């Protein structure tokens, strides 16, 4: 296949200059055409052509793990939503800082996301505006490849920054959130319940690819049942990226908050005097709810990947206990165990950065 990037594109203008009838995204169930709406530009797709130039297939990412796939057989093009096939690779990154976090980070992994995650997840903790040389940052993390190239974002598994004689850890967790040594959150975010709603009427969902029978599409937000009418709250602070029309979406606003993305969709109007470059307020009204039954499709993206939106609405952070604590501090001493002999083992006299495989 050819490796691309999406960069202008829509989904429609995609069949179009294709040649692919526009049906083929018209006939999609809604939810279908709500997943068909978060292509994200920058992204890398793949298109297989015949002699002719036509078009005989495509993959296109809605999210790390789905794809749409588009296909002709004989004269007609079909449409899927598949799981993106690839390799899942731990590493260990132990630096010595020798100029600037960021900047290092890249020069030892070639990973700017990568960097780019770990000074959010400490902004409030260590700004790496405070790093200096010779401060360390450990990582653990996991890296995707398809066919050999990395793709998507990895995911940090545990951290360590030491600074001014401190070292600050942070911890995964199969919840989606990040927890410091203590087991309390770390990095996370309060959001407030963007409508007044009569029910979830779709929760969130990773979707199941396996095995046959249980296989389910993903939703990558939560759609509510509200009246008519209702007014919709920004769930948090932010500025405004886009207010528009989106096809699958209607109606749409998207807000952003630091590396967080919120989605608004199917919505009946704007507020007034709202538009592009925007800045709003935790529960600002930024609209009203619509049918482009009535239904809000609400979003939330942190470091471009849809997460749980319901898991960040509360008034107070993640705090564990019980089993989940004890089970949590655990497996994060034995981490620290396990750092610490790494450590032990790899001297910056030598090298200012090792980049290990596993953990
Ligand atoms: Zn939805």
């Amino acid at each position: 296949m050819e490796r691309l990037v999406w960069d202008k594109l829509t989904l429609l203008g995609f069949l179009e200059k294709n040649h692919i009838p526009q049906k083929l995204y018209y006939n999609l169930s809604s939810q279908d055409k709500e997943l068909s709406a978060e292509i994200q530009s920058n992204v890398t797709y793949y298109t297989l052509r015949d002699a002719n130039n036509t078009l005989i297939q495509a993959l296109i990412p809605i999210s790390q793990d789905l794809q749409i796939h588009i296909y002709k057989k004989g004269e007609d093009y079909f449409l899927d939503f598949i799981p993106i096939i690839f390799t899942r690779k731990e590493k260990t990154l132990l630096l010595s800082l020798q100029t600037s976090p960021y900047q290092d980070i890249i020069k030892a992994t070639n990973d700017p996301l990568l960097a780019n995650q770990l000074m959010n997840a400490y902004k409030k903790s260590v700004p790496f505006k405070r790093l200096v040389k010779n401060d360390k940052i450990a990582i653990v993390y996991t890296r995707d490849y398809r066919v050999g190239q990395a793709f998507g974002q990895p995911t940090i598994k545990m951290a360590m920054v030491s600074s001014r004689s401190n070292q600050y850890y942070l911890f995964s967790h199969s919840n989606g959130h990040y927890y410091d040594s203590k087991a309390q959150e770390v990095a996370g975010f309060l959001l407030e319940t963007p409508v007044k709603y009569t029910r979830i009427s779709s929760p969130f969902s990773y979707g199941r690819f396996h095995p046959v029978l249980k296989v389910r599409r993903p939703h990558y937000g939560v759609d509510y049942a509200a009246k008519h009418g209702s007014l919709i709250h920004s769930a948090s602070d932010g500025r405004v990226g886009f207010m528009g029309v989106k096809a699958g979406y209607g109606k749409v606003v998207e807000i952003h908050l630091n590396e967080l993305r919120l989605v608004y969709a199917h919505m009946s109007a704007f507020a007034n005097g709202l538009k592009k470059g925007s800045f709003v307020k935790k529960g600002q009204i930024i609209g009203r709810v619509g049918s482009t039954g009535p239904h809000l499709h609400f979003g939330v993206y942190k470091n471009s990947r849809p997460i749980n939106p319901l898991g960040y609405i509360r008034t107070a952070k993640s705090k564990l206990h019980g089993k989940q604590r004890e089970v949590f501090l655990e497996k994060a001493q034995r981490s620290k165990q396990k750092l610490e002999e790494l450590l032990k083992t790899h001297s910056f006299e030598k090298n200012s950065f090792y980049l290990l495989e596993g953990f």
